[PDB]
C-alpha cells in the first residue's frame, strides 16, 4: 500500500530517551520509516524550545493534504543546519524512536510510505 493507517504516541521531549535517529539525512529518513512500520516510532510536537533538545537531522511529519477515518495524511522531510529535504505542508511533529515512554496522547495519521 502507498499509504498506511499509523497512530503514533505523543512523546513529552524530556522523557525522550533516544532524541533522534541518525546522523545524515539519509540514515534519518531511512531509520524513521524503519520505525513508522515497526510501530516502534514516537512524535514530539513542536514548540518553542523542542527541537534544540532534539539531536540534528530532524525528521518532520508535514501534512499532506486537506484526513481519512480520523488519519491526517502526512509525509516525512528532514532538516539539518536549516536545510529541508522535501517539502510538504504543515508540521504535525518531530519523530523520534520510541523505547517505552509514556504517551501523552495518540496522533492518528495516514503515512506515505
Amino acid at each position: 500500500k502507498t499509504h498506511v493507517q499509523l497512530s503514533l504516541p505523543v512523546l513529552q521531549v524530556r522523557d525522550v530517551l533516544v532524541r533522534g535517529f541518525g546522523d545524515s539525512v539519509e540514515e534519518v529518513l531511512s531509520e524513521a520509516r524503519q520505525h513508522l512500520k515497526d510501530g516502534t516510532c514516537g512524535l514530539v510536537e513542536v514548540e518553542k524550545g523542542v527541537l534544540p533538545q532534539l539531536e540534528q537531522p530532524y525528521v518532520f511529519i508535514k501534512r499532506s493534504d486537506a484526513a481519512p477515518h480520523g488519519h491526517v495524511m502526512v509525509e516525512l522531510v528532514a532538516e539539518l543546519e536549516g536545510i529541508q529535504y522535501g517539502r510538504s505542508g504543515e508540521t504535525l511533529g518531530v519523530l523520534v524512536p520510541h523505547v517505552g515512554e509514556i504517551p501523552v496522547a495518540y496522533r492518528k495519521v495516514l503515512l506515505r510510505k
